[PDB]
Order: C-alpha cells, then sequence, then structure tokens
C-alpha cells in the first residue's frame, strides 16, 4: 500500500494511480515572480464561525480533524471559487527536520509543514461526488514555519498522544480552525489535484502567502506520531509530503500585488 517510504513513496504512486503523471498534479513550486496578479480575483471569504469539529483520526498517512459537513456551517467562498465549499477536514504534512515538510514550495523554499483545509463544492451534494469533478474541491493551504508557538494549534498537539497509531481516533469537538489562520488572506491559486492517492484532479488550490508560526515543541509532537498501527514496528510519521510536480500548462495567479 502507498505511503512515504523508500519502497512505497511518491515515486511509486504512478504504478497504481497513473494520474500521478497527469496534467494538473499537485503540489507545485510557486514561482513568485512568474505568478501573475489577477485583479479580477475576489477576496477570500472564510466563514468558520459555526464550524463543528467532531473527531481527530490518525489514518496512517496524516491526522485529520473532521468536521460536521452535513450543513453549511464552515464554508469557503470567493477568491477564485464559484459557489460554496464546505469544510470537511483539515490535516497537515510535515518533515523530519524543520527544513522540509511542506508540499507546495515558494521559489523552491520548503517550509516545515503545510496545513490543508479541505472543502467540497456543495453543488455536488457529497464529497465523494465532488472529487469526481474538476471543480469539486477547494483546499486552503497554509505554510508553517518554526518560531513562536501557534496558540490555536495547541489543542491539536495535545490530543496527538491519544491517536499515536494508524486507525486510532479521538473525540475532538469545539475546535475552532480560525485559530490556525495567519493574519493576511493574500493567496496564490491554481488548478490541481489531491496530493495523496487517488491524486484526483479535482482541486482548486488556494495557498496563503503568509505562513503561520508554530513552535519547535509543537512540530516535534507531530513527529512522534506513527505511520504504523498499534502492535506493529514503530515508524515515525514524518516526511508525509509529496514533492513538487510539473506545472505543465498551468498559470498560478496571485491575489495581491
Ligand atoms: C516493501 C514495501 C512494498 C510496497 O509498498 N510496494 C509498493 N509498490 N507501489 C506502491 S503504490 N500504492 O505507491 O503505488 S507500494
Ligand atoms: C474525508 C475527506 C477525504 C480527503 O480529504 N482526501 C484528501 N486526499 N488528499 C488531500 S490533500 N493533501 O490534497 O488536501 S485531501
Ligand atoms: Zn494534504
Amino acid at each position: 500500500h502507498w505511503g512515504y517510504g523508500k519502497h512505497n513513496g511518491p515515486e511509486h504512486w504512478h504504478k497504481d494511480f497513473p494520474i500521478a503523471k497527469g496534467e494538473r498534479q499537485s503540489p507545485v513550486d510557486i514561482d513568485t515572480h512568474t505568478a501573475k496578479y489577477d485583479p479580477s480575483l475576489k477576496p477570500l471569504s472564510v466563514s468558520y464561525d459555526q464550524a463543528t469539529s467532531l473527531r481527530i483520526l490518525n489514518n496512517g498517512h496524516a491526522f485529520n480533524v473532521e468536521f460536521d459537513d452535513s450543513q453549511d456551517k464552515a464554508v469557503l467562498k470567493g477568491g477564485p471559487l464559484d459557489g460554496t465549499y464546505r469544510l470537511i477536514q483539515f490535516h497537515f504534512h510535515w518533515g523530519s527536520l524543520d527544513g522540509q515538510g511542506s508540499e507546495h514550495t515558494v521559489d523552491k523554499k520548503k517550509y516545515a509543514a503545510e496545513l490543508h483545509l479541505v472543502h467540497w463544492n456543495t453543488k455536488y451534494g457529497d464529497f465523494g461526488k465532488a472529487v469526481q469533478q474538476p471543480d469539486g474541491l477547494a483546499v486552503l493551504g497554509i505554510f508553517l514555519k518554526v518560531g513562536s508557538a501557534k496558540p490555536g494549534l495547541q489543542k491539536v498537539v495535545d490530543v496527538l498522544d491519544s491517536i499515536k497509531t494508524k486507525g486510532k481516533s479521538a473525540d475532538f469537538t469545539n475546535f475552532d480552525p480560525r485559530g490556525l489562520l495567519p493574519e493576511s488572506l493574500d493567496y496564490w491559486t491554481y488548478p490541481g489535484s489531491l496530493t495523496t492517492p487517488p491524486l484526483l484532479e479535482c482541486v482548486t488550490w488556494i495557498v496563503l502567502k503568509e505562513p503561520i508560526s508554530v513552535s519547535s515543541e509543537q512540530v516535534l509532537k507531530f513527529r512522534k506520531l506513527n505511520f504504523n498501527g498499534e502492535g506493529e514496528p514503530e515508524e515515525l510519521m514524518v516526511d508525509n509530503w509529496r514533492p513538487a510536480q510539473p506545472l505543465k500548462n498551468r498559470q498560478i495567479k496571485a491575489s495581491f500585488k
């Protein structure tokens, strides 16, 4: 089964998921000088005030904080998006070292980690139908650098002990994802894919320019998670990031001058 190891990592995924070599794969390097300001892009609308988190799950590849997406409670709209996209989960990708971990890069710079807030287009009714559509998902990507702690991340950090191994979940209610955003909502945007199998080409990527700062202790706790299940040989959940893929026939647009 696919993963991030030497024998099942990103260079192997194409054998089971041939779209891995497709025309709109993610992540990509964001070349800041080549991205073009698009004054027709509207400001992002992040409406998370009514978000209902439910559960946190170690799925053997990352951990997902899952939300109640049965109503329009936490939605993303505006920016490059047409219509309303409902938050379903967020998760991170991170490195074994502070010098790596993000999936998107900025002028080839890798951040220590990257947060993905995953939303599905409500016109498709459910996430499973949305992923079959070229505009089915909107993923808001936020870079993490190591520095000062992120207070709003700490509740996530502190529950990770309870979901150390693949398949473990824990109740995770009343978590406010607004505590994970940076101050500015300036963004780059381009059409892409899921960055994990099945790598479906269904994502409008919105990547914020401003990273958030997390502490070394916070990211160290991410790195204590396990890819393996309980009772299996311990393999630290680190470096669960796919590297940048060819941009091909795509233009990255910037929301800011
Ligand atoms: C020794 C590990 C065995 C293994 O994992 N082999 C794979 N070959 N292709 C894979 S996938 N789902 O990424 O395409 S996994
Ligand atoms: C329960 C939602 C299923 C889901 O979100 N699947 C994803 N697979 N790759 C993603 S990424 N790294 O592109 O945001 S999201
Ligand atoms: Zn992701």
